[PDB]
């Protein structure tokens, strides 16, 4: 796997962001984890949906360098969003979400599972920190 440069355009939400890659504007999602929402109609705001997103935007605006890393699947889903691990600094944003408690880990799908058992590491961590979701 490899990391590439990419310029951050807008976070959108807490697992959802708006990046500048190879020259053209492309929503990404973030691989592996599942932060509560702010946006859906049937849903609304649910519990540390604004703190999720507060994370992710602060991490990423507050970066000297942002990498995005592709897994070894699929690079798109059926949304047409970017399926990546996002780096602020050398620091992945996937984890740092799961470190604090501000996401799960996701259903994973072969063989976009890279980083899983790191993620499910920091995830048994925070759960037993009663972090934020944990709590």
């Amino acid at each position: 796997l490899h990391k590439e440069p990419a310029t951050l355009i807008k976070a959108i939400d807490g697992d959802t962001v708006k990046l500048m890659y190879k020259g053209q504007p492309m929503t990404f999602r973030l691989l592996l984890v599942d932060t509560p929402e702010t946006k859906h109609p049937k849903k609304g705001v649910e519990k540390y949906g604004p703190e999720a997103s507060a994370f992710t935007k602060k991490m990423l605006e507050n970066a000297k360098k942002i990498e995005v890393e592709f897994d070894k699947g699929q690079r798109t889903d059926k949304y047409g969003r970017g399926l990546a691990y996002l780096y602020a600094d050398g620091k992945m944003v996937n984890e740092a979400l799961v470190r604090q408690g501000l996401a799960k880990v996701a259903y994973v799908y072969k063989p976009n599972n890279t980083h899983e058992q790191h993620l499910r590491k920091s995830e048994a961590q925070a759960k037993k920190e009663k972090l934020n979701i944990w709590s």
